[PDB]
């Protein structure tokens, strides 16, 4: 149909804004105006609107009459999520109110936020409404509403008005919101819930074990939210697999759409509050195309994500993740959904319906299980930070493989604790070596593979795609030459070609198959054959590849919405971290990632059988803060269990599974024997509880036995050997104990180490053969979270014996106390291991109190020959470890150059950084640059014989991260945190790809935004037999301390750099005294330059000698350019010289140079330059001019490049910044850089310095002139939605108020006033504007603030201190108003860009001018030479000036900030600043901005018959007699209503009056509406000014002496818009006036009541009553208007 077309169309505008990045808080405004009604229903109505927006409800006082008009502008300040507030709807509503009874019901009209926010312009401007009423929408429309509404962000901005007339204002048709086209039909989605499954406990589980099923203990039920109303679904009582089975009909309506549906499972308790299951949503563009199709969904399960499963009867701290907030954290079931969109039958009342029968029998074959078999290598486990506890890893898959829930049996899918060993520098890492632990369980889901083959290929596609752009995009970065990159482009568009003939998997023959599945594949198989075409055909047209990469980039986001699966029923596979017996960290790997498929390596997942790279997060960090808890490589194939032998060709090593048998035995009389034996079993278990036997152990199917049952007692040889490292910082703790308040002893284990019990003292620590000690004497570390002692507590609660946390404070509950320990490094077994008791903790050798034994009697099973690798899958405790057979040795090596923009982390505002570069098991400490932000390490850090395992090629594929940590050194306390870069290294394996490894910035990523980048790189060369094949060793500074080596490091070349040292702006004090003599300090690539120093600041704030020069070496790449390091040093007493201000400059881009290279008043020209007033008492024709209207300021115009071409802005900083924000700005240095290459020798002479034409440095004193024309909607400060503005400026010292002449109640004030202060530039050059409301009892609100750099205006090339109008004239009110003439001003600008001086002529109509020539025959021009023009020389020289770039005579549209909203405007400000300098002269006449006085006007009207009026009902006479009277008003005037005498004896409408009304009335003919004032009531405390169109209400009415006041009809007219009459009564009828609903709209004949003012004719007067429209009746007038002075010449009665 085609409102599903258009539907689509609608949802797919919708799609192409749902990708903005939500932040989770963000302010917002909404400008909801009302200005104009039309055609409202009902008679002699009093109408009002109330708009309802995001629960806030203003309302519009009372007018009256069918076209009211209102023009009152609403404020909603809201604060929510961006996503969701394009779901959200304003509800503008209009009531016909009543003076004694409540308002009822007239119209209404509901639009969603959405509209206005994708509509151009980022709002809508004065589009009109179709108001319809809600339960009576089948009688058509009750009214026209013309609204504005506005959408406002952080940094949006609304657009101006454009004439408001020409398409506007009139002939509504043409201007509706939404045209005739969209229907107002209703949308009702049958959202269906059938099911759920895995829903988690959430009951307190102690009254079902009184009963003597327990997982059931939840009461489920669906919420669905959906456009604000919420629909909830029965309650299942105690079932964790409810059968719900309910449709629920959600509806809205065409116009108000919503988005976001969201489907939240709750439990219901009896008692508390109901918990929160899951929250999961659906998108409906997502679901949706534009041909195109209406959403469709499932029947599809969607996974809900949250809180870990384990039920406390404590709150969940992680409770936050199950309302959809945050990603979340573990599986908390899924649900069993179904959407279709309808557009008909509109079922008011059953929002609540059973689901049919064949529904469920359709159901079935969407719900069928498929086994699914998952294997996962853990490969490495880096990057700890902790010794205390082991460590296990649990995978799982939805609910299969939790290791918590033991009512069902345990899938063995989690590994064994290991406990972490040092690396040796700064990390942990647990010893897996040859040995990695797999995890295998079962699970089973639906097979959706068809969906996910499609996901998986086309996401290759987009990772190749994405590759190639990256290939070319460091080809064009590179400067490559031309062939190399026309060979990569046919490549890429070869890949491209190659690529996309790829057919989707058929739909036909799966039961799986949905609606959108279909939908889906159909607009998949457009797209790729649209991309597949264009590609074809751009490889035989293009040849440019620069022209066309903008249209790649458009192809790579198009292969990213194709990759989009709301289908995705498959649940994420979750990898814990359990760290004693407590969930540590989490991670979530899509299922589809891993996914194996049979239709290809493209159709498997990305890392599907790969070893990739993950971090896990804490489970309620959304992004990784100051410690990563573990770095996790793992292998992880998920597949089907029918194809789980096709695992085989992805497994490495050898899967090796090992039967365990234990033999215990006891020592009495010197030999070891059976007896003593109580307790334990002499055969038994790990535990030795349970009885066991050797013959109890036999191979299932698909293993065997290898070799014989052997003795293994070498678990504790085979831990490595600690033969991984040639460098090791050994560590040893020291344990104390005491009981609660008594004195501290050492306890029994007085020293510790890695394997968590007792060791030996650090005097009794040897070195082994091979290694030797670099320092004799041990030390204790500051650098943890410890004391200054080293010292951290505990606190131990019984039946705990040792302590589980440490902090770094001590506390009387504290019974521990641990310390750490340092000492860096350079370069019997009879089978049994024996302990102190029976069942105890064995040790490796018998110690002096061991009295029994035990033995590990162990047999390997290898798979078979008929299985493989896949018998692992076959098992179902068993363990299953992958065993390699070899190892290959790497050699890394990482060049840490530079970095740039750390964060200030000390108190002297810099920091001493340094890097933790680790890799694997492996880790190196860079060395501390101490006092800077942008440090150079220039160091290469190399890591000898780093062990991988598996084959070179798999690391080729997915390397191991690089993760280097940058911490700022403290000499005392804890080091603190500045960011973590994570980069890949490449990857070398022979000799034939020794390519030079090329550096990057890599993002220095701390919490959720990049602090900063790192200039860093890393190989990783294969290492063969020995080192050979490595390259050879850089050169070194410091022994063992490397430098970068010179293919590696950016080649540096010799250049200048000129720094503009002008002067320090807004120096704040530095400990508590003032910045009296500071000084400038600029330091680029390791050398500086120091300015001269000033003697006062306060007395001079610009330095002396403004230009300093130094020669430094930078590189000749400009992506490899090192920060522009500023520091401000302030020179004191006793030599003291502390650092009070820092900034980095990295955009250095911009300074790099070629060094070789009818009475007449201003608001006539203000009215005229807006187009708003035209044709209606324009000025234009008399030969005036114009002013610029700029939209923005004037530091946003780019014309002007911001104002700041002379000198630029950059802000100081000094001190800790906290929570890794910008630090406190203390100050400002002006000033701009030059940045130029020179020659290697002085052979070659210098190039020219860059700064020659620099003005004085010394202050100046300056008149500034404000001229502040009007603000332009202001945000209300008042209760009744008001405000009443007034002006503060302030400017340095001196502050300028204008409280005492406030404008009392308008939110448009015209402010026309003139605020002339003297300041001295540049000490206060910060003028500040401010509007306040003012308020009689209570304090007063700021609406605004803007700041202008007046040094800005005054130093700028652009002559913004003045703008130049476009004549010169010498009179009037257009009198030039600058200090210097035109020929000055264009001297001014010859001299400053470097044009010979301007010559006059002998006549003065020439002045020759940069090279060349001008006369005044080429501006003078279509124009008229009237009375007030000037000078002709000066006139053309005013000319020549408006060719040249500067600044125009302006009214800047200043925005105007507050801290109630930060970057969003609170109101505008129309005016502008003139700054002048008293050096050149005084200025001329300032200009008259006082805005102009009302003129008086007369508007005379007669009533002289009526005919065919509608007859009275009875009388008291009892006949039809109607007695007619007339009475007529102009709105806005309602107390001065006045009506003629009564008519006597009329029984068939005619009456007769004679009878003359006057209304005098203000008018303003520029702006074509009038005034009236009045106040809102009697207690208020000002009068307001009232701005409304001019028009006319006059209603016949029937006086009923003796009864009550009976309505006749009403009739209008707009004196702007007076429809023409007839002149004859007979010839007058029905529908000349305009009709808008009853019948198609037809323009009316109408001529302006000033323009044409008098004319006599008849007019018909009207009555609406079920709908339609009916003759009431004729009136007989002479429509007359006059002014003041016309008044005064005919005086008029009887009025
Ligand atoms: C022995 C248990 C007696 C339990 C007796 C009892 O009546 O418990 C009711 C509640 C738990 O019930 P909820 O449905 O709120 O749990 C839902 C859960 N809060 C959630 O957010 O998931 O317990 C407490 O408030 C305090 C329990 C303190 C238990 C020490
Ligand atoms: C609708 C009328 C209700 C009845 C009157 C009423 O409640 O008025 C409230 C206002 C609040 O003052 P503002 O107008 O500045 O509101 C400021 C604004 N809220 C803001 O955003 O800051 O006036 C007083 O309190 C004056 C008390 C004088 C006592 C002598
Ligand atoms: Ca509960
Ligand atoms: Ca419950
Ligand atoms: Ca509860
Ligand atoms: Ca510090
Ligand atoms: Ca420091
Ligand atoms: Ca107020
Ligand atoms: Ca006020
Ligand atoms: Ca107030
Ligand atoms: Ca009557
Ligand atoms: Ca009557």
């Amino acid at each position: 149909t085609v409102s599903e077309a258009q539907l689509a169309r609608r949802l797919t505008k919708v799609k192409n804004s749902r990708r903005m990045l939500s932040n989770k808080p963000q302010d917002f405004q909404i400008r909801v105006r009302v200005i104009e009604g039309r055609q409202l229903s009902g008679n002699n109505i009093r109408p009002v609107v109330k708009v309802h927006v995001c629960g806030q409800t203003h309302r519009t006082r009372i007018k009256r009459g069918n076209n009211p008009f209102f023009d009152e502008l609403f404020f909603y300040n809201v604060n929510m999520t961006p996503s969701e507030l394009m779901d959200e709807i304003i509800s503008i509503r209009v009531y016909n109110s009543h003076s004694l009874r409540a308002d009822c019901l007239m119209g209404e009209f509901k639009i969603d936020v959405g509209f206005v926010y994708d509509e151009p312009g980022h709002a809508v401007m004065r589009k009109w409404l179709l108001l319809n009423d809600p339960e009576d929408t089948s009688s058509g429309s009750k009214g026209y509403m013309k609204v504005s509404m506005f959408v406002l962000g952080t940094g949006d901005e609304p657009p101006p008005e454009r004439r408001d007339r020409d398409n506007d204002s009139d002939d509504v048709e043409s201007n509706l919101l939404l045209p005739a086209g969209i229907a107002l039909r209703w949308v009702t989605f049958l959202l269906k819930i059938y099911r759920a499954e895995d829903i988690p406990q959430m009951d307190d589980a102690f009254s079902q074990t009184v009963k003597e099923d327990k997982k059931n203990l939840v009461d489920p039920f669906v919420e669905v939210s959906f456009a604000g109303k919420k629909v909830c679904t029965n309650i299942i009582e105690k079932n964790a697999n409810p059968e719900w089975n309910q449709v629920v009909n959600l509806q809205i309506k065409f116009p108000s759409v919503c988005e976001k549906i969201k489907l939240t499972i709750y439990d219901w308790d009896r008692l508390t509050k109901n918990d929160v299951v899951g929250t999961t949503y659906l998108h409906l563009s997502k679901i949706a195309a534009s041909v195109g199709f209406v959403p469709t969904f499932g029947p599809c399960y969607l996974n809900l994500y949250g809180s870990p499963r384990e039920y406390t009867g404590f709150p969940d701290p992680y409770d936050e993740l199950n309302t959809g907030k945050g990603e979340g954290v573990a599986y908390r079931g899924r649900i069993l959904v179904e959407l279709a969109t309808f557009l008909e039958k509109t079922p008011p009342d059953k929002k609540l319906e059973p689901i049919s029968n064949d529904d469920l029998l359709v159901v079935e074959k969407y719900q069928r299980r498929r086994k699914y078999s998952l294997s996962a290598v853990f490969h490495s486990a880096t990057m700890l930070q902790d010794v205390g506890e082991a460590i296990q890893f649990e995978v799982s898959i939805g609910n299969y493989g939790n290791r918590f829930d033991t009512t069902c049996k345990p899938l063995a899918s989690t590994t064994q604790y290991s406990r972490a060993v040092f690396d040796g520098n700064y990390y942990y890492y647990l010893p897996w070596a040859h040995t990695k632990p797999v995890v295998t369980l079962t699970s089973y889901w639906e097979d959706i593979s068809h969906r996910l083959d499609a996901v998986n290929t086309l996401l290759a596609m987009a990772e190749r795609l994405q590759t190639n752009i990256e290939a070319l995009k460091s080809g064009i970065q590179g400067k490559i030459p031309a062939n190399q990159l026309a060979e990569l482009w046919l490549k890429l568009i070869d890949e491209v070609i190659e690529d996309t003939r790829y057919t989707l998997p058929l739909t036909e023959g799966k039961a799986n198959v949905t609606v959108l599945d279909t939908q889906i594949r159909k607009l998949r198989s457009r797209s790729l054959s649209q991309i597949h075409e264009a590609a074809v055909r751009m490889r035989s047209e293009a040849t440019d590849v620069k022209s066309t990469l903008a249209e790649i980039e458009d192809w790579l986001d198009k292969l990213m919405q194709l990759t989009e699966e709301p289908q995705n029923s498959m649940p994420d596979i979750i990898i814990w971290m359990i760290r004693g017996e407590k969930r540590l960290a989490y991670a979530r790997i899509p299922a589809h990632q891993v996914l194996y498929s049979t239709s290809g390596e493209n159709a498997s997942g990305k890392y599907c059988g790969k070893t990739q790279t993950i971090f896990l997060k804490y489970p309620q960090e959304k992004n990784n803060g100051p410690k990563v808890p573990v770095e996790l490589r793992v292998n992880i194939w998920l597949g089907l269990s029918a194809v789980e032998k096709k695992f085989n060709s992805f497994a490495e090593g050898t899967f090796t599974v090992f039967a365990e048998m234990y033999e215990n035995q006891a020592l009495m009389f010197g030999k070891w024997g059976t007896s003593g034996l109580v307790g334990r079993h002499k055969f038994s278990d790990v535990t030795g509880k349970i009885k066991l036997k050797r013959e109890f152990f036999l191979p299932p199917k698909g293993w065997e036995w290898e070799g014989e049952w052997i003795v293994d007692p070498e678990r504790s040889l085979l831990t490595e050997a600690d033969a991984g490292h040639t460098e090791f910082t050994d560590e040893v703790y020291q344990n104390e104990s005491r009981y609660p308040g008594g004195d501290w002893k050492p306890a029994e284990d007085t020293y510790t180490d890695a394997n968590g019990d007792k060791a030996a003292s650090p005097s009794e620590l040897t070195c082994p053969p091979g290694w030797e000690w670099e320092d004799d004497a041990w030390s204790y570390d500051i650098n943890r979270a410890v004391d200054e002692k080293g010292w951290e507590y505990g606190i131990t609660i019984p039946p705990d014996h040792k302590p589980k946390s440490w902090v770094a404070a001590e506390k009387m509950y504290h019974t521990h106390r641990r310390r750490r320990l340092v000492r860096k490094r350079k370069k019997d077994q009879e089978g049994w291991e024996y302990a102190s008791l029976i069942g105890w903790k064995f040790h490796w050798k018998q110690r002096s109190s061991d009295t029994f034994r035990r033995r590990r009697w162990r047999r390997k099973m290898a798979p078979s020959e008929t299985h493989g690798a896949a018998a692992i899958f076959k098992l179902e405790t068993p363990i299953v470890s992958c065993n390699f057979d070899r190892v290959y040795i790497y050699h890394l090596r990482c060049y840490v150059y530079q970095a740039r923009n750390l964060l200030a982390l000390d108190k002297d505002s810099f920091s001493d950084p340094y890097a933790h570069i680790c890799f694997l098991h492996r880790s190196k400490t860079t060395e501390i640059i101490h006092s800077t932000l942008n440090p150079t390490w220039d160091q290469t850090i190399i890591f000898d014989e780093v062990e991988i395992y598996g084959e070179p090629q798999t690391v080729l594929q997915n390397p191991p991260k690089v993760i280097m940590e940058l911490f700022d050194n403290d000499q005392v306390g804890k080091d603190e945190f500045l960011g973590r870069s994570i980069f890949s290294p490449v990857v070398k394996l022979n000799s034939e790809m020794d390519i030079t490894p090329k550096l990057l910035w890599h993002p220095v990523m701390n919490g959720d935004k990049a602090c900063g980048d790192v200039l860093v790189t890393a190989e990783l060369i294969l290492r063969g037999k020995d080192g050979s094949n490595l390259p050879i060793l850089p050169p070194q500074r410091a022994p063992n301390l490397y430098m970068v080596p010179q293919g590696i490091r950016p080649v540096v070349q010799l250049t200048a750099i000129e720094i503009l040292a002008w002067g320090l702006r807004n120096m704040k004090n530095f400990q508590m005294a003032s910045i009296t003599s500071p000084s400038l300090v600029v330091e680029c690539g390791g050398e500086r330059v120091e300015s001269v120093v000033i003697k006062n600041l306060k007395k001079t704030p610009n330095f002396p000698s403004s230009v300093l020069f130094m020669k430094v070496f930078l590189p000749k790449e400009e992506l490899y350019m090192p920060p522009l390091v500023i520091k401000v040093i302030d020179h004191r007493q006793f030599g003291r010289k502390p650092v009070v201000g820092q900034c980095t400059i990295e955009r250095l881009d911009r300074f790099r140079c070629d060094p070789y290279a009818e009475i007449v008043d201003w608001w006539s020209k203000f009215y005229a330059s807006s187009g708003e007033h035209e044709k209606c008492g324009q000025y234009i024709q008399k030969g005036y001019s114009k002013l610029k209207i700029y939209n923005c300021e004037l530091e946003n115009v780019a014309e002007f490049e911001g104002l700041t071409d002379f000198s630029d802005t950059f802000k100081l900083y000094r001190g800790k910044s906290d929570e890794n924000e910008d630090p406190s700005v203390v100050g400002e240095f002006k000033g701009s850089f030059r940045i130029y290459p020179l020659p290697d020798d002085p052979s070659v002479p210098a190039p020219p310095r860059q700064f020659r034409e620099l003005p004085d440095s010394v202050p100046q004193e300056c008149t500034v002139r404000i001229y502040i024309v009007r603000g332009l909607e202001l945000q209300p400060q008042d209760n009744n939605g008001l405000c009443d503005p007034y002006i503060k400026i302030t400017l340095g010292k001196k502050v300028i108020e204008d409280r005492d002449h406030y404008i009392p109640n308008t939110l448009n004030p015209v402010f026309g006033r003139m605020y002339e202060l003297s300041c001295y530039l540049p000490q206060e050059k910060d003028l500040k504007i401010s509007v306040y409301d003012y308020d009689t009892f209570t304090r007063d609100e700021k609406v605004g603030e803007t700041i202008i750099d007046l040094e800005n205006r005054f130093l700028s090339r652009f002559g913004s201190h003045c703008g130049i109008p476009e004549e010169y004239c010498v009179s009037g009110v257009n009198t030039w108003r600058d200090q210097l003439r035109p020929t000055q001003l264009l001297q001014n600008v010859a001299r400053f860009k470097g044009f010979p001086q301007p010559i006059l002529s002998e006549d003065g109509s020439r002045i020759r001018y940069g090279g060349r020539d001008y006369s005044l025959d080429e501006f003078e021009a279509n124009k008229i030479l009237h009375q007030h023009l000037g000078a002709p020389e000066e006139r053309l020289a005013l000319h020549i000036l408006r060719t040249q770039g500067l600044v125009p005579e302006h009214v800047e549209t200043r925005t105007l900030h507050s801290t109630f909203q930060p970057n969003i405007s609170q109101g505008k400000l129309q005016m502008w600043v003139d700054v002048f300098p008293k050096s050149l002269g005084p200025p001329g006449p300032p200009f008259n901005i006082t805005p102009r006085k009302a003129k008086k006007y007369y508007l005379r009207v007669i009533i002289w018959n009526t005919k065919d009026v509608i007859l009275d009902e009875k009388s008291i006479t009892g006949e039809e007699m109607s007695d007619i009277y007339v009475k007529g008003w102009v709105p806005g005037n309602e107390e001065n209503k006045q009506k003629t005498d009564v008519h006597y004896r009329s029984l068939d409408g005619e009456g007769n009056f004679n009878w003359r009304f006057v209304f005098p009335f203000d008018y303003l003919p520029a702006e074509q509406l009038c005034i009236v004032a009045k106040k809102e009531h009697f207690w208020s405390i000002d009068q307001t000014e009232f701005r409304i169109p001019p028009r006319l209400i006059i209603q016949i009415w029937d006086n009923d002496k003796f009864s009550l006041d009976d309505y006749l009809g009403f009739l209008e007219l707009d004196l702007r818009h007076t429809i023409i009459p007839a002149k004859s009564p007979e010839k007058c009828r029905l529908d000349m006036i305009p009709d808008l609903k009853a019948m198609n709209p037809l323009k009316a004949k109408t001529a302006s009541l000033f323009e044409q003012k008098s004319m006599k004719g008849w007019w018909p007067c009207y009555a609406e009553k079920d709908g339609a429209r009916v003759m009431a009746g004729k009136v007989e007038m002479t429509l007359e208007i006059l002014n003041e002075k016309e008044a005064d010449e005919r005086p008029a009665g009887k009025g």
